[PDB]
């Protein structure tokens, strides 16, 4: 359903409210240099493990700057000199789909890092979460060439009586994966993900699974 | 690498590294859109000094960092240029404020040069280590971007010794093995996702089979 994308055509973008490109002009030990880069907001990411299922908790969702750069990267040309044109040929909408770990921006005032958390894994994830129940596993600056984001990373454990039902938040596919092959899930290059979910997996396998 | 001056922010029009598209698309059959910038894919590689028992980084300035620091302390300080030139940003910061830890890395912009070979170039130029690409061993590929972005980021990594370093602007980080762990978990140190996954891995993945 989500995977279904027909009709993809690209096109300059001018004025969009989501792309605020800058240039840091400086002088850098005497020299004078600029920088291109844009303006973004921080972020979180939340791991949940069912414990219930024995399983951790990620997300599906198409993304179409990804199909557009393995679009470009199949078909070499596709994206050049732009500057509203329907892709032919094309590659079908799952080549865009990723697996990530439930995220969101830093941009509610009055709300803390662990309140976003817990709204983002209740919209995306289907999952009951209190603030308290959330532990920091890693701060950083993602995007350190383009953008000057600091993302936050938290885990929780979870049961079946933390999940919503199917429906309820007024596309994304909630992903469980499995303890047994999880590690060889983040290993699979064919399937396209992000490193917080590699790190995520991988850290979890680590330092939380042994003491299960 | 630290003095930074004169900083000012300005309107970025053009830029090599990033061009502003729109995908238009059906989804649901429904009619959507979706902005984003095109960029490079990237490299990146951990390097492991067997003859010094530590990690290779590197430590620079980053400019995005730097700004992005700018906004918080001075809100306000990203707003929209106007057409009077750039805005300086009189007071600002010193310029640690933007400087990282990361895995030495660089832009896949060069035609007809494989992946291993861009590692192996940014590893010569960053770090002074000379490597083969036979020595490079793939370790993950991800999408470093998702959201405004869709590049793709491929991580290696090779053991090298003192005798692929040269002799006698980016600074070489040596981080020695036994503190390895305590410096990537440390939130004062301002580091990347890839410093604190690259030691993790390497710590149970190559560590253990060492001695
Ligand atoms: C000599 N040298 C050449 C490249 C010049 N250069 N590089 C960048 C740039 C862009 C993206 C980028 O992404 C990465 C790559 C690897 C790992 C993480 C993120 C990194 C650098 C750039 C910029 N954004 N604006 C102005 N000039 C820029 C500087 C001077
Ligand atoms: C209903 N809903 C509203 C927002 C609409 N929307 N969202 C984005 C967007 C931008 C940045 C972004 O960054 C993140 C966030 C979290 C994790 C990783 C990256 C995510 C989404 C967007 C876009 N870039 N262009 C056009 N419309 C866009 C879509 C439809
Ligand atoms: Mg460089």
């Amino acid at each position: 359903s989500m995977e279904r994308i027909e009709g993809a055509s690209v096109g300059r973008c001018a004025a969009s409210p989501y792309l605020r490109p800058l240039t840091l002009h400086y002088r850098q030990n005497g020299a004078q240099k600029s920088w291109d880069f844009m303006k973004t907001h921080d972020s979180v990411t939340v791991l949940l493990f069912n414990s219930s299922r024995r399983s951790l908790v990620l997300v599906k969702q198409f993304r179409p700057a990804v199909y557009a750069g393995e679009v470009e990267r199949r078909f070499p040309g596709s994206l050049a000199a732009v500057d509203p044109r329907e892709l032919q040929p094309a590659l079908p909408g799952s080549a865009g789909v990723t697996v990530e770990l439930c995220a969101g921006l830093v941009d509610q005032p009055g709300l803390s890092l662990e309140e976003v958390a817990c709204k983002e894994a209740w919209e995306e994830c289907g999952y009951h979460l209190a603030p308290s129940d959330l532990r920091r596993v890693a701060t950083y600056w993602s995007g350190v060439g383009l953008t000057g984001s600091r993302q936050t990373m938290f885990y929780t454990e979870v049961t079946d009586a933390q999940r919503s039902g199917p429906g309820g938040g007024l596309l994304i596919e909630v992903v469980h994966l499995p303890l047994e092959g999880a590690q060889a899930f983040a290993d699979d290059p064919d399937i396209p993900k992000t490193l917080g979910v590699i790190f995520g997996v991988s850290w979890f396998l680590s330092q939380v699974a042994p003491n299960l």
